[PDB]
């Protein structure tokens, strides 16, 4: 859940193959750590684009410097592959 410990958010994240990847990561850290992280599974984020519902934007054309937070990924949001 949620208090005055870290903030944590977890990622689902569909593959165009159709599998989810699923992951929690530090809500204060870089949104760098998910590019490493699609990209570890195969999906870099030069080859794929890691797109988001919600209103429905390309998270790889954000700025990885950024927190989750920051980028609005917190606390739960699943993600979309899709080559270009």
């Amino acid at each position: 859940m949620s208090e005055n410990a870290e903030p944590v958010s977890k990622l689902r994240i569909r593959t165009p193959s159709g599998e989810f990847l699923e992951r929690r990561f530090l809500a204060s850290n870089k949104l760098q750590i998910v590019f490493d992280f699609v990209a570890s599974k195969g999906f870099p984020w030069d080859e794929y684009k890691l797109l988001s519902t919600f209103p429905r934007r390309d998270v790889t054309q954000l700025d990885p410097n950024k927190s989750l937070l920051e980028v609005k990924l917190f606390p739960q949001e699943t993600l979309f592959l899709e080559a270009k």
